[PDB]
Parts: C-alpha cells; sequence; structure tokens
RNA sequence: AAUUUCUACUCUUGUAGAUGUGAUAAGU
DNA sequence: CTTATCACTAAAAGATCGGAAG
DNA sequence: CTTCCGATCTTTTAGTGATA
C-alpha cells in the first residue's frame, strides 16, 4: 500500500541560490577606501596566471614518475578475455578487482610504496607525494626537492605572492587529488592508463598478431615504414606491438610517437599502408579486407598538450590571401583538372552523399548510380556475398573520377565546370571587396558574412577530393592541394569566431570572487568558526542581511554581539551549530589525534582523553584496531562482510563501535547538548551506513536570537562590520505577484517549521563575487550598467533522507504495479504545434489532448513563425539564429511547468520521446536533438525536487516536503527506458499511423523508378474493384506479396482493404464543410520537389483516367488485368501516383493552414477514419496522433511491467513488437 | 522593457515560468 | 558541443608573533 | 640581549553505504 503522495523524502538534493548584495549604510565607502576590490581583482589575475605553473610542475612529476614503471600485463589481459568469452558476474567482479589492483600497483609508484623500487627512491617519491598537495609547493620546498623544474624570477615571485594565503587554491588542490588517485574515477591517471589506453593497446596487439598470422609479406613493409618514419628506431615492428613495450608507452610523448607511427606525419602511417594494401585488389587485398584492418589511436595523457579585433584579423587574413594568390592557384588547379588523368585522383567517401547533394538533384542518387554500375559490371550471377563485397567496396572507400564520369556521364564535367566558375569568382569578390568600417550596421555584418561564406564554400568544395592518400595518387597534385589547403585552412576558425562574436551577448557577465583578505571567507557559518570565516546573516522585518566582519588593522577584532529581549528593535542573528558528517569527524576528534596514535605504538593500556571533553573519555585498544587495521577494509565495514562472510564477529565489532560512538556523543563539548533519545539501541542496526545517515541530521541546528540595532549601527558606522542586503526581485517594495522558486526556498529555509524540524539545511562554502559596470523611465539593462556584489550560497533540500536514491526504479514499478488505473501522459513534438500533450487512461481512451503553443494566453507559435520568417527575410541572419535558439530554450523552460502540472493533477506517468533510436525532420519547431536533450535533462532535474508555489509548506509538494518522482540525472546514455516516472519509448511509427486499426504504410518508397519495378509492384496486389453502393474503389492487399518491395516489418494481420473513398463533401462536428478523402501532394519540377502544394482527389482522378482509357468497371469486375495488358507507362505511373497519394497518412499545407490525417483502411465498423471530423474521442490533429501513440507505447511498457514477475521493465521496444501489439489490440 | 541569471511581455516602479554554483579534466 | 569528477567543513595541527626569564 | 613558552592566524584532516 504505497500512495502517490508517499513519493517524497527519498534522497537529499543539493541546490544553490544566488542573490544581489546592496551595500547597506556606508560600507561601500569603507570598501572603496580600503581598496579590497582592486586587490582581489589583481589576485584573481595572479591566480589565473599561476595555475599553469602548478600544472607544469604536476606534469613534470607525472612524467618523471610514469617513466619508471615496469609492471607486467598478461593477467588483466587474461581477465578481460575471460569476461569477453564468459560475460558472467563472477568473471566481471574478477575483472573489476584486477583493474583495481592494477590501479593500486601503478598508484604505488606515485605514493612510493612500489615493491620493485629501492628504499631511497621510494622515500623520495613518498616525500614528493606528501609535499605536492600541501603549502610546501608554494614556499619553494618541492621546487628544489624535484630538481627538474625550472622557474624564472617572475613566476617564482608571483608564486610566493600567495604566502600565508595558500588555501585559496584549496579546492584546486583537492581537484588535483582526482588526477593522481587510484580510484575508478574518469579523471584519474591510473584509470586512464589501465581501463582506457590498455584495452586499445591490447586489441591493437591482437589485430596485429592475427593480421601477421594471415600473411607475413607485409611485416617487412611495416619494418620499412617504421624505419622511414624514423619513430621508435631502437625497436622492431614485432616488439613495438607487444605487451611489455606498453611499459614504455605511458609517457605522453611516447603516446604521441605511437599515434604518429599509426597515423603518419602530416609520410604514410600503418593505417595508410593498410589502405594501400586493401586498395590493390589482389589476393592479399581480399585476405586482409575481410579481416579487421584498423588500429584506433591511444588516448592522450591527463594534463598534457598536443569589433575592430575581428575586422583587423580578417583584414590581415584577406591581405595575406591576396599576397599568396590563392584564387590564382585554385583557378590554375581547376584549369589543369580538365586535361590530367582522372584515375590518379580520388574523392573522399565521407562526401559521397554531398556530391549527390551538389552535382545532382538528390542526396543519394550517385551512390545508387555507382552501386548499380558496379552491379552491372559483376561477373556471373548475383549472390549475397558478391553484393556485400560490392557494398563494402563502395561504402567507405575513395573512388576515382573516371568511375564517376562513366556512371553519371560527362554532363557533370560541365556542371562542375559551372560551379567552381561561381565560387572562386565570389572568392575573387571576397578578395576584392573592401573591409567594412565597423560591425554595428546591418550591411557591414551582411558583407562580412558573405566574405566568410564564399571562402568557406570554397573549402567545402575543396573537401571533395580525397586529402588522404588511401589510394595511388600522384604526389605533385597532392602537394598542390595540400599547400593551397594549408594556406587558407583557418578560415573555418575565423568563421566560428565571427559567428560566436556576433552571436553571444552584448553584456560582460565576467565576475571575480571577492575574498576580503580572508583565507576562509564564508566557508562556514558555525558559531565557533564565526571568528575566522566572518560571515553571518541577520533577519529584520522580512528582510535578510549578510554581515562580513573583516580583519581590523591586520587582526581579527573579536567583536561580540549580545543577546537582547525580543520585543526590542533589532536584527535577528542565527546561532549555527554543526558537527559536519559525523562519519568523518568521530574518527577525527577521537582515535586519530597525534597523541593517541603516538601512545598506542608503545602501550596496550587504554587512554583517557580530557581535551575539549567534560569528562575523560576512554579509548581501549580493540577499538583502535577496529578503526585502524592492517588491511584497507575495516572490521565493522560491510566490505569485510562481503569479503569474509564472518557475520558474527562483524556484528559484534559493529556493536562495539556503535557503543563507543554513543558513549562519545554524550561527552564532547560541542555535541553534549544534543538529545540522542531518538536513536534505537545498538543491536538493532543492520549495518553502519544507516546509523550515520540517521545520526547526521541530529547534529545540525539553527536558533535565532535578537541582536540590538544600535550595536549593529555603530559596527557599520565605525567600519568593523560590512552589512549587505540580500536581494532579488521579490524583496522590492512594489512586489505583489508570486515569488521566484529560489525565494520560496530561502523563505522556507528560515520558516519556524523548518527551524523546529530541519528539512532544508543551509550549507557552508558560500561565495562572494564582484562584477564591474560592463559599460517613469524604463532603462534598458538596469542590472548590467552598474558594478554589483553577488552572493552564491548552496542549500541542501530533503536533508532527513539518505544521499543515494538506491532502487528508485524498483519503488516506482512497485507503485505502478499496485495501481493499474494510473493514467499515462504522452509528450510529442510536431509541426504547427511546438509541443503536444495527450493524457490517456489505462484502457486507451484519451482524457485530455492539448497543444502547448499557448503559455499565459500569449502563444509562442507566432514567435517561432515570425522569427523563422525574418531568418529568410535577411539571408540566414546570424543575429536572429541565436534569438531563435534561446526562444526555444525559454519556451521549454515554460513548458516544464505545464508538464509537471499535468502530471501532478492527473497522478500520471509521463512518457517522453527517446532521442536515440530516432530521426526527426525539420518543420517540427524544436528539432535539434541537443535542445530537446536539454529539455529532458531540465525535466529530470526539475522533477528531482518538485515544489509548487501555491502549495502550503507543510503539505506534500510544498517547500518543506517537495515531490521527488524522478531519479537523479547521470548521463544522456545511461537513462535507459525509464527514470522514475520518466518513461522513454522509440520515436518512429507513432506519427504516421492509423489510431484505430494501426495501419501503416508497408512499402518502402523512392525505389519506384524503373518500369518493371512498377509492373511487379502493381502485380503484387490481389484485386481491385468498384462498389457503386458507396461509390468507392476497394483494393485488396495481402502482406505476403511484394516482399522485396515491402519493408521488412510484418504486422499482426496479413489482410488490408485499401479504399479510394468517394471524394464527396462531408461535415464535421462543428458543421464546417470539407471534401472527404482529399490529399495534399507537392509539385515536382526537374525531378525535385519545389515546396508548393497542390490538392489531389484520388477517386475522381482515377475515374477520369479510367474513362479516358475506356475501361468498363461499373459491373464490379477487376480492373488490374483490365489495365496491365496494355503495358502503358503513363497508366502505371498515374496508378503509382494515386497509390502514393492514397497511402499518404499525413496531409499538411502551412500556406493555407489545414493539417489532418487520413487512414485508407476501413475499420471493423466499415467507416473510414478522418481526423477532420474533429471527434473528441479521437486525436484532433496529426500531432495528437503522434502523442497518443507515444502514450500508447508507454502503455505497452506498463503492460510489459505487468506480465513480468520481476519488478523491472523491458528494454527499448522493437518496432515489429509495437506494430504487432497495436494491430492485435485494436482489431 | 525593469530580472541573482535566462526566456517572453508591460494592468502593476513590475508580471508568468524555469534556474546547482565554483573549479578541473577528458571525448568529438 | 557533451561526459565525469570534487567541494558544499569544524577542529586538530602547525606556523607566526610577542612577552618573560637567565 | 637572546632563547623558550604561550596567544593567534592559517592549513590540513578525517571518510560511511550501495547495482548498474
Amino acid at each position: 500500500m504505497t500512495q502517490f503522495e508517499g513519493f517524497t523524502n527519498l534522497y537529499q538534493v543539493s541546490k544553490t541560490l544566488r542573490f544581489e548584495l546592496i551595500p547597506q549604510g556606508k560600507t561601500l565607502k569603507h570598501i572603496q577606501e580600503q581598496g579590497f576590490i582592486e586587490e582581489d581583482k589583481a589576485r584573481n589575475d595572479h591566480y589565473k596566471e599561476l595555475k599553469p605553473i602548478i600544472d607544469r610542475i604536476y606534469k613534470t612529476y607525472a612524467d618523471q614518475c610514469l617513466q619508471l614503471v615496469q609492471l607486467d600485463w598478461e593477467n588483466l589481459s587474461a581477465a578481460i578475455d575471460s569476461y569477453r568469452k564468459e560475460k558472467t558476474e563472477e568473471t566481471r567482479n574478477a575483472l573489476i578487482e584486477e583493474q583495481a589492483t592494477y590501479r593500486n600497483a601503478i598508484h604505488d609508484y606515485f605514493i612510493g610504496r612500489t615493491d620493485n623500487l629501492t628504499d631511497a627512491i621510494n622515500k623520495r617519491h613518498a616525500e614528493i607525494y606528501k609535499g605536492l598537495f600541501k603549502a610546501e609547493l608554494f614556499n619553494g620546498k618541492v621546487l628544489k626537492q624535484l630538481g627538474t623544474v625550472t622557474t624564472t624570477e617572475h613566476e617564482n615571485a608571483l608564486l610566493r605572492s600567495f604566502d600565508k594565503f595558500t588555501t585559496y587554491f584549496s579546492g584546486f588542490y583537492e581537484n588535483r587529488k582526482n588526477v593522481f588517485s587510484a580510484e575508478d574515477i574518469s579523471t584519474a591517471i591510473p584509470h586512464r592508463i589501465v581501463q582506457d589506453n590498455f584495452p586499445k593497446f591490447k586489441e591493437n596487439c591482437h589485430i596485429f598478431t592475427r593480421l601477421i598470422t594471415a600473411v607475413p609479406s607485409l611485416r617487412e613493409h611495416f619494418e620499412n615504414v617504421k624505419k622511414a618514419i624514423g619513430i621508435f628506431v631502437s625497436t622492431s615492428i614485432e616488439e613495438v606491438f607487444s605487451f611489455p613495450f606498453y611499459n614504455q608507452l605511458l609517457t605522453q610523448t611516447q603516446i604521441d610517437l605511437y599515434n604518429q607511427l599509426l597515423g603518419g606525419i602530416s609520410i604514410k602511417g600503418l593505417n595508410e599502408v593498410l589502405n594501400l594494401a586493401i586498395q590493390k585488389n589482389d589476393e592479399t587485398a581480399h585476405i586482409i579486407a575481410s579481416l579487421p584492418h584498423r588500429f584506433i589511436p591511444l588516448f592522450k595523457q591527463i594534463l598534457s598538450d598536443r569589433d575592430e579585433e575581428v575586422i583587423q584579423s580578417f583584414c590581415k587574413y584577406k591581405t595575406l590571401l591576396r599576397n599568396e594568390n590563392v584564387l590564382e592557384t585554385a583557378e590554375a588547379l581547376f584549369n589543369e583538372l580538365n586535361s590530367i588523368d582522372l584515375t590518379h585522383i580520388f574523392i573522399s567517401h565521407k562526401k559521397l552523399e554531398t556530391i549527390s547533394s551538389a552535382l545532382c538533384d538528390h542526396w543519394d542518387t550517385l551512390r545508387n548510380a555507382l552501386y548499380e554500375r558496379r552491379i552491372s559490371e559483376l561477373t556471373g550471377k548475383i549472390t549475397k556475398s558478391a553484393k556485400e563485397k560490392v557494398q563494402r567496396s563502395l561504402k567507405h572507400e575513395d573512388i576515382n573520377l573516371q568511375e564517376i564520369i562513366s556512371a553519371a556521364g560527362k554532363e557533370l564535367s560541365e556542371a562542375f565546370k559551372q560551379k567552381t566558375s561561381e565560387i572562386l569568382s565570389h572568392a575573387h569578390a571576397a578578395l576584392d571587396q573592401p573591409l567594412p568600417t565597423t560591425l554595428k550596421k546591418q550591411e557591414e555584418k551582411e558583407i562580412l558574412k558573405s566574405q566568410l561564406d564564399s571562402l568557406l564554400g570554397l573549402y567545402h568544395l575543396l573537401d571533395w577530393f580525397a586529402v588522404d592518400e588511401s589510394n595511388e595518387v600522384d604526389p605533385e597534385f597532392s602537394a598542390r592541394l595540400t599547400g593551397i589547403k594549408l594556406e587558407m585552412e583557418p578560415s573555418l576558425s575565423f568563421y566560428n569566431k565571427a559567428r560566436n562574436y556576433a552571436t553571444k551577448k552584448p553584456y560582460s557577465v565576467e565576475k571575480f570572487k571577492l575574498n576580503f583578505q580572508m583565507p576562509t571567507l564564508a566557508s562556514g557559518w558555525d558559531v565557533n568558526k564565526e571568528k575566522n570565516n566572518g560571515a553571518i546573516l541577520f533577519v529584520k522585518n522580512g528582510l535578510y542581511y549578510l554581515g562580513i566582519m573583516p580583519k581590523q588593522k591586520g587582526r581579527y577584532k573579536a567583536l561580540s554581539f549580545e543577546p537582547t529581549e525580543k520585543t526590542s528593535e533589532g536584527f535577528d542573528k542565527m546561532y549555527y551549530d554543526y558537527f559536519p558528517d559525523a562519519a568523518k569527524m568521530i574518527p577525527k576528534c577521537s582515535t586519530q589525534l597525534k597523541a593517541v596514535t603516538a601512545h598506542f605504538q608503545t602501550h596496550t593500556t587504554p587512554i583517557l582523553l580530557s581535551n575539549n571533553f567534560i569528562e575523560p573519555l576512554e579509548i581501549t585498544k580493540e577499538i583502535y584496531d577496529l578503526n585502524n587495521p592492517e588491511k584497507e577494509p575495516k572490521k565493522f565495514q560491510t566490505a569485510y562482510a562481503k569479503k569474509t562472510g564472518d557475520q558474527k564477529g562483524y556484528r559484534e565489532a559493529l556493536c562495539k563501535w556503535i557503543d563507543f560512538t554513543r558513549d562519545f556523543l554524550s561527552k564532547y563539548t560541542k555535541t553534549t547538548s544534543i538529545d540522542l533519545s531518538s536513536l534505537r539501541p545498538s543491536s538493532q542496526y543492520k549495518d553502519l551506513g544507516e546509523y550515520y545517515a540517521e545520526l547526521n541530521p541530529l547534529l545540525y541546528h539553527i536558533s535565532f536570537q535578537r541582536i540590538a540595532e544600535k550595536e549593529i549601527m555603530d559596527a557599520v558606522e565605525t567600519g568593523k562590520l560590512y552589512l549587505f542586503q540580500i536581494y532579488n526581485k521579490d524583496f522590492a517594495k512594489g512586489h505583489h505577484g508570486k515569488p521566484n522558486l529560489h525565494t520560496l526556498y530561502w523563505t522556507g529555509l528560515f520558516s519556524p517549521e523548518n527551524l523546529a524540524k530541519t528539512s532544508i539545511k543551509l550549507n557552508g562554502q558560500a561565495e562572494l563575487f564582484y562584477r564591474p559596470k560592463s559599460r517613469h523611465e524604463i532603462i534598458k539593462d538596469r542590472r548590467f550598467t552598474s558594478d554589483k556584489f553577488f552572493f552564491h550560497v548552496p542549500i541542501t533540500l530533503n536533508y532527513q533522507a539518505a544521499n543515494s536514491p538506491s532502487k528508485f526504479n524498483q519503488r516506482v514499478n512497485a507503485y505502478l504495479k499496485e495501481h493499474p488505473e494510473t493514467p499515462i501522459i504522452g509528450i510529442d513534438r510536431g509541426e504547427r504545434n511546438l509541443i503536444y500533450i495527450t493524457v490517456i487512461d489505462s484502457t486507451g481512451k484519451i482524457l485530455e489532448q492539448r497543444s502547448l503553443n499557448t503559455i499565459q494566453q500569449f502563444d509562442y507559435q507566432k514567435k517561432l513563425d515570425n522569427r523563422e520568417k525574418e531568418r529568410v527575410a535577411a539571408r540566414q541572419a546570424w543575429s536572429v539564429v541565436g534569438t531563435i535558439k534561446d526562444l526555444k530554450q525559454g519556451y521549454l523552460s515554460q513548458v516544464i511547468h505545464e508538464i509537471v502540472d499535468l502530471m501532478i493533477h492527473y497522478q500520471a506517468v509521463v512518457v517522453l520521446e527517446n532521442l536515440n533510436f530516432g530521426f526527426k525532420s525539420k518543420r517540427t519547431g524544436i528539432a535539434e536533438k541537443a535542445v530537446y536533450q536539454q529539455f529532458e535533462k531540465m525535466l529530470i532535474d526539475k522533477l528531482n525536487c518538485l515544489v509548487l508555489k501555491d502549495y502550503p509548506a507543510e503539505k506534500v509538494g510544498g517547500v518543506l516536503n517537495p515531490y521527488q518522482l524522478t531519479d537523479q540525472f547521470t548521463s544522456f546514455a545511461k537513462m535507459g527506458t525509464q527514470s522514475g516516472f520518466l518513461f522513454y519509448v522509440p520515436a518512429p511509427y507513432t506519427s504516421k499511423i492509423d489510431p484505430l486499426t494501426g495501419f501503416v504504410d508497408p512499402f518502402v518508397w523512392k525505389t519506384i523508378k524503373n518500369h518493371e519495378s512498377r509492373k511487379h509492384f502493381l502485380e503484387g496486389f490481389d484485386f481491385l474493384h468498384y462498389d457503386v453502393k458507396t461509390g468507392d474503389f476497394i483494393l485488396h492487399f495481402k502482406m505476403n506479396r511484394n516482399l522485396s518491395f515491402q519493408r521488412g516489418l510484418p504486422g499482426f494481420m496479413p489482410a488490408w482493404d485499401i479504399v479510394f473513398e468517394k471524394n464527396e463533401t462531408q461535415f464535421d462536428a462543428k458543421g464546417t464543410p470539407f471534401i472527404a478523402g482529399k490529399r495534399i501532394v507537392p509539385v515536382i519540377e526537374n525531378h525535385r520537389f519545389t515546396g508548393r502544394y497542390r490538392d489531389l482527389y484520388p477517386a475522381n482522378e482515377l475515374i477520369a483516367l479510367l474513362e479516358e482509357k475506356g475501361i468498363v468497371f461499373r459491373d464490379g469486375s477487376n480492373i488490374l488485368p483490365k489495365l496491365l495488358e496494355n503495358d502503358d507507362s503513363h497508366a502505371i505511373d498515374t496508378m503509382v501516383a494515386l497509390i502514393r497519394s492514397v497511402l499518404q497518412m499525413r496531409n499538411s499545407n502551412a500556406a493555407t493552414g489545414e493539417d489532418y490525417i487520413n487512414s485508407p483502411v476501413r475499420d471493423l465498423n466499415g467507416v473510414c477514419f478522418d481526423s477532420r471530423f474533429q471527434n473528441p474521442e479521437w486525436p484532433m490533429d496529426a500531432d495528437a496522433n503522434g502523442a497518443y501513440h507515444i502514450a500508447l507505447k508507454g502503455q505497452l511498457l506498463l503492460n510489459h511491467l505487468k506480465e513480468s514477475k520481476d519488478l523491472k521493465l523491458q528494454n527499448g521496444i522493437s518496432n515489429q513488437d509495437w506494430l504487432a501489439y497495436i494491430q492485435e489490440l485494436r482489431n
């Protein structure tokens, strides 16, 4: 019995609020007089300049330490091979522990505990590892200790400039602890060495050994290219791809040399040699090309290397291009292209579509041309292996121009000669048109973009030829193309820089962190650390103040604020109390002091501690062995239970440690005032983590106390305290609407209900930033014209729960299995509606379908329509592109509220569109997969902690009890099918589909081009007849026919009754007349669509065609043999055109506005479904048709949960299963 | 067209929604 | 342009300065 | 007049659980 309102308080979530600080009183004058802001700006500059020096010393220590490892590597290779062959859990954990011990073994080199080094160098490396992550790297100790590093006097002087202030680097310090650690983190050098580079090197070795087993005739060729490249001259080819040589390959420059050997010098590499071998088309070419024939390069090592401004840069670029005469070289190359041999120069395969998009009319016509011409040149009968050989020989291989000019004819030799005679001419204009004076007028940006794109299209035409010498290419043409390529390669870089400059923003959001000459400013608010951190907050009359007390004449003037009776006028100051993360402080303040470990070496008696204790606390020896053992897993850790299985001694030691913790909690002078009667006794705890997760919320407390106003006023006036007012738009005097969500979090954090029972915790690690001025009347950009102080503070919501969600999917599947009647929301994008919603019931009937064009009754469809018009109205308009892309993000940010409101009201499971396994065209408003990915991520992050503004604080959904329905976001690929209530289903076969019987277009088209193909396609049907009672053409289709021309996705039923409906008038529910069965088809000119749309009436056109042919059909007889006997091309062409028009599900015309669907199949009731009927029980528009089938896919996933005994979904549903399920349920 | 920040407007010197900040790596 | 990491800290420990004593 | 011992400011430091 799990209620939907019980899906709250499951895991903590960390958020961060930001506010603006107004300097109250005359603290602005004090800050300006003392000059903190200029000093902090100079120090931020020094920190930015000092970061690469610390990176340099880390780099040289990493290289020096990695050059000494001689580890042996067969064991992890055996482990990963055992995983590859078995794929069981036992070998999986064996591989995991083998990777862990390899990372530990290589980390022993950094920490200097390696078994295979002597003691002196071990002590040297251990001292270096100790001294890297302390202040000893700043004063100059480890600089002399390393010896290798070279530092000039300026870098050294700015490196010692952080003296007595080193902790400014502290997070950065711990950031570098990510790199050198032995953990499984992706930024670890051991992880990069073991789990990333080594699998690629091992598989490189295996492909090399297998390919040298196949034939050794190219082993000498490998030796010659290794000698000619002059890379790794001290070793042969056989041992450079062996495992022990990886012990020399860990350094970055050796990785670079390995990559240079594999890829060549830009002189051929191994990949180019293999390409030359497989392109020869001898027996060795088939014996190697059927085999794996690639070596993927290794990853780089961590921390390793490899308006007038743009106007002047482009002016110098154009002047240098005019001096080099790149247009003259290009026109000379295009002139000599007309006479040289075309066999010796090749076209890169990556633009095999692109040439089809440029030199001809369709983006894949020349690919089909060369494929069918290779098929026509095949010797013997066509088989599967020969077809696959042809497909392989044309899929990823460069092709010379003679095959292009023979398959596609000589006509391209004119058209190509046309197109270059355009582009270089504009390039000539781009090298003749003068530079614009500024970039503030529209025409200046116009002429600038034209100057970029002509030369950019010239690059994109020069990318056509195969720049890689994978075939036999004469080197002088290669030299000329590469020279003119490298003369003007960076034009893409100036294009990107000009686009991002003209795109970004007109403001300067750059800010630097203020510190007020404090090492640890606003790191914590606790009243014992109130002196050093110097950050407090006051509350008065609903307003919130931040007080920062700086050091006075170089010393912390310990000003004390006195308690005051409440009704006296004054600020309210908190008394923050925290014992941070008791799992790590209870070791810290007991059994890990220097005194206790110094005593426990030479003694066995228990030790009594009486420092910061009200009574002497006793530490016996056994608890010291429990916390500090010989091995890494402690006795009371569950890793000991997993590794050994001795549960009895585990439970006894856990009880002893838990008793010691409970004894400790009552006598430390900070935690003595806390009530611990809320804890269950020691023996009732299953493990240790639950104890710490329940104990941690008990140790944090905020209590307000009244401070006299006069003392604060003289503290501000004197200069001992800097008082700022915390501000956003909700603390203004004219504020009367609903607040922002962060203001709701901030107000609910200091509510009395939260102060009594902590649900939101005010975290430490606050930051103060400063932003310069950035250079009734409503002034544009008021917040961006003045220098401003910002305040960034993190908070932790749902503090009473754990940190990790554990099995969120299991819990939500349990709730969904408990409740079968739960509705399903389906979300789907479309044309003429940006986002479309369909909330359906469990039985399949829709409950509410809507378009999300309108938000606050002032719809965004006209915004996208108008902005997309002005896109065209001024070219592409670099300026407007960004406004469109941000209006899309803002539209999605407003759509988030509508979706979570629908989910909350309907208590439903939402079902989104999976962006993998899918392709979406243009015209869908939001199309870009990155923008919708950002949407799905924003939705997951919003439903991670869902809170509504109008809800009460105490109720579920309020600030003190937010809704948590979705698991924490981790990756765009590790989502799977579900994340809590966020279900994902594959995109296609959801928009163009009959919503009542599930008919889909079974043929694959764009292959109806040859005449006998049309003959076989038309002969595939069973029979066509005419009915005079309804005046319709009934054509019968069997799914076992036209299998070569049908898609390979059979449905449930094999029968279909396609109907050409009488194209008469009809009435909807609203009485608006509409022609029944009419279709919309584009007009085609020069075998290409032109965008203009025309209306088609299939039955009337077929009547006209058949009476013009003189075919008698009023008897109800078959017409297909009555028309195929003449073998007329025009008749079969019109028949195919009418079949395509009839099978066209969607019909839209944005110029006139109508948009509908039309199923050409009679249902079980014999009617033909028309979405222009506007039946509320069926999808209104085509976007509703898409969203309803997305919701039905979610319903299918729900049923897949229901039949399964285990509480887990199936994976992504195959399309054949979806079609079978739909055509089984609906018929 | 006013915003801690973004989007979009002006009955209202503001409105409706969203907003995890800072830092460093790595991939294309 | 994405994917992974870490911090969200008070108290112990040690450097720094100033006063007392031989 | 120099050296040793006590206040003050800065800087390290401890580390729990659980599958995919």
